[PDB]
């Protein structure tokens, strides 16, 4: 039946050889040009996995109401001080605004604090903290008065030594109270002396308590309505030289730059890794059949089928997405096996004494239904993902599956043709001690390994899974690295889900509903930008401003010369030592540490003293500018908010989206499914419309989890029925199935032993290894069909591991892909190929 | 030739039956008395699982330096209000303090605040906070002057309406500022009218921290250095103190020992009834197998004789019966009666197949010698597999049960034949449809299940362990229910690790170093009881004391009459209604809410007014009492700390002790190993000497896993070699080993499907089922000698089903136990038994 059609198709192809080559090359030429017409690649994360129309409408609501929300970029400005970070964002925000007005990018806005928060920021506090801060600030009038008159370095050492001489004696100020200022000042000066960059963050030493090391400032760039936005922010920040002036760095992230870094890890070295993979195949191909004229004929059919696969694949998938690109390596890994398994047989037919076309048609009866069993089995594991909403894998299985058939059809028509036009002692003594041990002890070794896998069966208890898709995104990329640092920042709404409400009145009642949950914590509406009771706070701030603003706005200072600078530095260093020895205690240790730094600073140079000044005076002049703005607040009403601030929270309609900043406490990273799954499943149980962040990700996992679960079940049914139709004996269906079970546990059992938890792209390989697992049982059973002699000798000569060396060369190519998403798949495909090969050599009695 | 040796034991047992009954009864008599003299049971958690001296000397280092620290039992005092909570703890502490001196219990101290913390409370705040809290209190003097003079419901409503009258009109005070005061007032008043517990807490409104609604107070007693013990002594005082009902509080006890003995209580909720109802089920199964009164009675006697000599040998070689090892007798009844079920009915058929009494006993001993000697040695091997492991809870159970299996076989081979010949005593139609479908369609059903199992292999990826042992404990006893709610309280410090340092100056170096790690939160040495550097706050609080304390100490106002109260309540209710409509705002809606509640209150009874007064005025008494005590701080010398404080932190040897309370996320999980095992590995890595809470638990799991994992591997190496020796030929060892692999996955695959996690007692059954798995493959293979077809018929009329029903009755009894550790094991043993039964029937063509 099936074996008669093949020798008929070979006889046809071997009767008319020249007609095949000119028809294949013509179809290969038509298929080659066909590839270039519409070779399009999609890198959107939304086409890897599909979602039901319920989840699609919710994600379409928040997007269609706020079309800007998705494509916004998040620029992270990072400087050695909050003052230099805030001042750098302002420089960057201003030059970005100029192009936005020209239509190059969309509205530029900074969340942490634009001109709106810089002035009215003191109003957002609680009502009691304001009157307390105005009380501290009003009493700080003589201190801020001395700082505004001379912000210069010499003016700081002057107001320092002035305090370190008489106030300590008078009893008005004490030494341990300054130790909070001196120690940080001493640590700041020591950094300036060491040469490494630092800056005295005047804000962190007084009003603020959090002295987090890498101070940062954020500025968002919404997209245009119609080089695009990600290139503009790179040019302006380069032209501004605000990295050289303010000491900041511009790091950008967002919806779209994340996805383009994903595919950036795919193409990285792919040209080098693709060509070095074919060389390994070439060396393995020559090791099988060793004849330069046969290898050429094999590599020609491999190229033709690969082109027809890419042509027939592009037609039915349109886009070649990030996950669907692996079909290229899999074709060259598996399709050559057909040419390896058949070519080495013809080489043996030629060896035994047969010649010419008899050897070619003779190998068509041996490798007849075997090469049709393997091809239909591998394609069945590819097709097993087709009926699933996992388009990334579904497209892969569609291209590779039909690619397996055309590859087999290529091996049956084109390869016998070239082996006709062109045409051409094993000796392996190193298998001797192994096959001696094996064939003498293959009886207890089987029971040995079988008892082991049942003993390690409870290792699968700790077979842990991985749930957050951030672990397969390459963390050392520029887009992923900045996102992971914004976990602690509340203004980087990176872990927030969005819920669209029918009004701002509804959203405030929903945000109050969500705040009742223990997972939620921070909720923000547009009303969150309307503080509670502003009249009280303005009444206290204005009184503090009645005494501070006269003291904060002093005339400038004369640029003191160099000799006067060292004078006040030595003067400030000398009055500390006497202050530390006359009044000992905890502050004396801090005061005496500053004496050494100032003395070393005064005896350094003038360029380094200008550095320390720019690290003490400059950051003071920036900090003083902020206090005056904070003391001057206006009235806040819904119609007194900036126009862009309302468009980002209430669209020109009645859509007030609620962003739920989940509780940001200290512990593990947020992306772990510990609290972010608890938050995403509780805030979804409350408000069912909530979608976007942790919720849209959690629903993505359950869509991927139920995705491969069917395909694995789809494989064995489509493969078991496949083995019953061909092999009608049920005694052989039970044959090939048992090692599939043993091969399937040992891999899972190895993932515990080696320590490689299953993830989302990694798990794709579990269903595929059923079609390839029975494709190598078919290969092996032919190498040992001669006899039970040397299992390694037979398979070496009959070239089954020469097909495994090519298939493992395929999986080895995906293993070295830099991208941890695909590289976790290749590590599974290679681990399951090794458990298959060892699973066949060991289980010869059960299988044959 | 054990079959010949076995008949030697039986032919001797027959002919002289009186020699057996008398000798075995004496052994049971000698054994029964031995079971009475020894019956020790230790409930400590440490006897179950062991550890090397590193985790044993560090445990003893802290214990030796602080012997009192272990047995201290926590006593939570929860009341409707914080002031009612602390006032009930004070009554509880001083009554416990009397009996501590009497030698009944050890020293009684309250961690939250005794007279020490109550007076120096403000000295522990941050320097800026207390200087600000001092200014707030000082200006609130006219309010407390009105409150201290009239802590009475009439004086409350009078101070309310007085403020609403003129200060609201003149602009002195504003109505929205009282919205928080008026709201919780109206909330409290409505509670008094509703009848549920109410108590206006002046803490949760003035300081406005809004502490948790179930306000808690803690008092710890230690055990005596050398009558009912300390756990009941606390329950006796607060029961007879009666004021705990008046103060509104209930005391609940959690400790190290009062929590461990509640677990043993959860083992015997209705276990005595569970034990006897188990025998009644086995009794009906025994009749269904060998339906004759004399054969049932004969088996029940030899069952008890083996049960008592096993219980005697068990104590004579383990002594202890920890709650993991206590579940051996239900396993004996379930698994020991199986031997008397196989031999009892083989005799019954062979006797009914045309033989005499002496022939049937001896003929049944011939054809069941090697089988019953195989199953016995096989089940014993799974128990013994836990012997060489540091998991004594199972090592003891495995020891007693294993020595009992050999005894059970020996009891069936000698005693049962003796009793049987002295006393002396198969058509099922409903199997026809199922046996027909099975026997005619065995070919594809086997391929069907062996396919489905291979496809459900990726399900094992979501098999999840449960690393913490708290889910294993009963969550509805008093001790466990108490400890679970203590996650919020920091001074409870329920999950702290204890590091023992040489000196306090050195312990301060470790405590202040551990604070650098991200998940460390708080550290407490004795030096953290020397609060900060606050002689300045002594002067600040003194200033507030100069004006507040004179206003605090007022002469007790005369008790207002009954007529004036409703007059004063309506005066406050009628002024609230006008306050809301004349001067409106956000607090006007709250002021209107209180007006209705006051009017409803002022028209109910004269007992409900004193009722709400005991919730408002009897509370103002306490709050004002705390304000006076808080304003008198005294000094912070290391010698001001009381003697118990120094003893509970600095050892007499000079050793200081650091408690590390992990950083408390505001989020969710209080028990998941995500952050508590993170804090257990970061603190253990930084400070290796750490031990106690999470570290002693996390290390306890990894030694259970290692002890458990080896037992599974040790089970098959025991069974496989036992199958190599007894069963000759590799074709029969592989015949029964492959279905062991199949059943092992289907159970784990069911834990994924059903949703059963794998814990620490649940996991004991995985190695135990390798022995039970082959014991029924030995039973089934005998049932299918005569009737290899009609295998559901044959398995019924050949004992296997009636044998599996007694085994499931053993596993069913453990399922009904209240202890979730034991119960989770009983659910795994049943699911693994229900998979090996179906695993043998479906996989019939694999064996005979």
């Amino acid at each position: 039946m099936v074996t008669s059609l093949i020798v008929r198709l070979v006889a046809w192809s071997v009767r008319r050889p020249v007609w095949v080559v000119v028809l294949s090359l013509l179809i290969a030429a038509f298929s080659g040009v066909y590839v270039a017409r519409h070779f399009k690649i999609n890198t959107d994360i939304s086409k890897l996995v599909d979602a039901e129309p319920q989840w699609a409408a919710l994600s379409q609501a928040v997007d269609r109401a706020f079309p800007q929300r998705n494509g916004t970029i998040l620029a992270v400005v990072e400087a050695p001080a909050p003052e230099f970070a805030t001042a750098a964002a302002h420089a960057l925000t201003e030059s970005l605004q100029k192009q936005a007005a020209a239509g190059r990018i969309g509205p530029v806005a900074e969340p942490g604090g634009g001109p709106f928060f810089e002035h009215n920021g003191l109003l957002f506090l609680s009502p009691q903290q304001v009157a307390d801060t105005t009380s501290q600030l009003a009493s700080a009038r003589p201190l801020v008065n001395e700082l505004a008159k001379n912000p210069s370095l010499t003016g700081l050492a002057t107001t320092l030594s002035t305090t370190l001489g008489q106030p300590l004696l008078t009893g008005q100020v004490k030494l341990p109270s300054m130790a909070k200022l001196l120690s940080r000042s001493a640590a700041t000066v020591d950094d300036v002396l060491a040469g490494k960059p630092a800056a005295f963050s005047w804000r962190a030493l007084v009003d603020n308590d959090a002295a987090r090391q890498p101070a940062r400032a954020f500025v968002t760039v919404q997209p245009v309505v119609n080089a695009q936005t990600s290139d503009v922010i790179r040019e302006t920040a380069r032209a501004l030289d605000l990295e050289k002036r303010y000491g900041a760095v511009v790091r950008l992230t967002g919806e779209q730059p994340l996805a383009d870094d994903e595919f950036s890890s795919v193409e990285d070295g792919a040209a080098l890794n693709g060509v070095v993979t074919l060389l390994v195949v070439f060396v393995i191909l020559w090791l099988a059949l060793r004849s330069k004229r046969m290898i050429a004929s094999v590599l020609v059919t491999l190229f033709v089928g690969l082109v027809v696969t890419a042509a027939l694949g592009l037609a039915m998938v349109g886009s070649l997405n990030m996950i669907s690109v692996a079909f290229m390596v899999l074709f060259v890994g598996l399709g050559v096996d057909f040419s390896i398994q058949y070519g080495v047989k013809y080489r043996e037919e030629r060896f035994r004494g047969e010649a010419i076309d008899a050897a070619l048609i003779g190998a068509a009866h041996s490798m007849g239904m075997p090469l049709a069993l393997a091809t239909t089995a591998v394609a069945a594991s590819f097709f097993s993902f087709i009926p699933t909403a996992y388009r990334g894998v579904s497209e892969l299985g569609l291209i590779a599956g039909v690619g397996m058939f055309v590859a087999l059809l290529t091996t049956l028509t084109l390869l016998p043709a070239l082996l006709r036009l062109f045409a051409p002692t094993p000796g392996f003594p190193w298998l001797a001690p192994v096959d001696d041990y094996l064939d003498r002890h293959r009886k207890p070794i089987l029971i040995g390994t079988l008892a082991v896998v049942i003993g390690a069966l409870p290792l699968l208890a700790f077979l842990h899974f991985d749930f957050n898709p951030l672990h397969l995104k390459d963390p050392h990329s520029e887009s992923m690295s900045t996102l992971l640092a914004l976990k602690d920042s509340p203004e980087a709404a990176v872990n927030d889900v969005t819920l669209l409400a029918p009004s701002l009145a509804d959203a405030d009642a929903a945000a109050k509903r969500l705040d009742a949950l223990p997972e939620v914590g921070r909720t923000t509406t547009l009303s969150t930008f309307i503080p509670a009771d502003q009249p009280e706070k303005r009444a206290a701030i204005a009184t503090a401003a009645s005494t501070l603003l006269p003291a904060l706005t002093q005339p400038p200072a004369p640029p003191a010369t160099d000799a006067q600078r060292v004078a006040a530095l030595k003067r400030a260093s000398d009055l500390l030592g006497y202050a530390a020895e006359d009044h000992p205690g905890p502050g004396a240790a801090a005061a005496q540490h500053l004496s050494q730094s100032l003395a070393k600073l005064a005896a350094a140079d003038s360029a380094t003293r200008d550095r320390a000044e720019r690290a003490f005076a400059d950051t003071l002049r920036i900090a003083l500018n902020q206090l005056a703005a904070l003391l001057q607040p206006q009235e806040i009403t819904r119609d007194t908010l900036p126009p862009p601030l309302v468009r980002d929270w209430v669209a020109p309609d009645g859509k007030a989206l609620v962003q739920i900043s989940p509780k940001v406490p200290k512990g593990v990273d947020p992306n772990d499914d510990t609290m972010l799954r608890h938050f995403a499943t509780a805030v979804k149980a409350a408000e069912p419309g909530a979608i976007g962040g942790p919720i849209s990700i959690l629903h993505s996992a359950n869509t991927i989890i139920s995705a491969f679960l069917h395909a694995a079940l789809w494989s064995i049914i489509s493969i078991t029925i496949l083995l019953w139709i061909t092999l009608r004996r049920f005694g052989d269906v039970l044959r090939t199935l048992v090692p599939l079970l043993v091969s399937g546990i040992v891999t899972l059992e190895m993932c515990v032993v080696l320590g490689m938890s299953l993830n989302f792209a990694n798990i794709i390989a579990l269903p595929l290894m059923l079609g390839v697992g029975v494709a190598f049982k078919v290969y092996f059973v032919m190498a040992w069909r001669a006899g039970q002699t040397g299992l390694l000798h037979s398979s070496l000569t009959h070239a089954v591991l020469f097909s495994a060396a090519t298939t493992a060369t395929a999986f080895g190519s995906l293993w070295l892909s830099h991208h941890p998403g695909t590289s976790s798949m290749g590590k599974l495909l290679a681990l399951a190929l090794t458990c298959t090969l060892i699973g066949a050599v060991v289980f010869q009695p059960v299988l044959m």
